């Protein structure tokens, strides 16, 4: 994918903010898309 390791949810920002991705291992988000 896209830099992104798998791990990951597609959580939403403080609400419409962004659909910011949210790893569940370390809890850290981003804008990016994992694939492996």
């Amino acid at each position: 994918g896209s830099k992104l390791p798998p791990g990951w949810e597609k959580r939403m920002s403080r609400s419409s903010g962004r659909v910011y991705y949210f790893n569940h291992i370390t809890n850290a988000s981003q804008w990016e898309r994992p694939s492996g």
